[PDB]
């Protein structure tokens, strides 16, 4: 089991860390959902599917910087729901093919009340999500991290 991001990154069996850089809608107002679709950045596929298979799940998601500070969050994983940052580990995904999948990770991120100008800065972590991996084979539990990047600024119209 491994994986990359849609530029190429690759974090190889047994986990390890990687760095996900992403545009993100320029601007949000109070009462409106800003969404990052994650699932069209992380891919993984199971190295041995005719003999292992593999278990997926979100372990845990935190947040940083201005969606730390502004915004308010849910997680879609597998379509369903969970608060952001997270409060527990998600239900799990199987990766039963050698072809890669998406990882279905979707942030549904709304501005807190008070949030105004500048809300999320170009360059900066905006989110940590940790995949974890099991199989039905052996004792393997790895992690896989990744380290979630705005690409240009937000602003949050008042
Ligand atoms: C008859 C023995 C087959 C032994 C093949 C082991 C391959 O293990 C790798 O690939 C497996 C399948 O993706 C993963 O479950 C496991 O964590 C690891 O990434």
């Amino acid at each position: 089991f491994a994986c990359k991001t849609a530029n190429g990154t690759a974090i190889p069996i047994g986990g390890g860390s990687a760095n996900v850089y992403v545009n993100l809608a320029p601007a949000v107002n109070v009462g409106q959902n800003l969404v990052v679709d994650l699932s069209t950045q992380i891919f993984c596929h199971n190295d041995y599917p005719e003999t292992i298979t593999d278990y997926v799940t979100l372990q845990r998601g935190s947040a940083y910087g201005g969606v730390l500070s502004s915004f308010s969050g849910t997680v879609k994983y597998n379509g369903s729901s969970y608060p952001f940052p997270t409060t527990s580990e998600t239900p799990r995904v199987v990766y039963n093919s050698r072809t890669d999948k998406p990882w279905p990770v979707a942030l549904y991120l709304t501005p807190v009340s008070s949030a105004g100008g500048v809300a999320i800065k170009a360059g900066s972590l905006i989110a940590v999500l940790i995949l974890r991996q099991t199989n039905n084979y052996n004792s393997d539990d790895f992690q896989f991290v990744w380290n979630i990047y705005a690409n240009n600024d937000v602003v949050v119209p008042t």
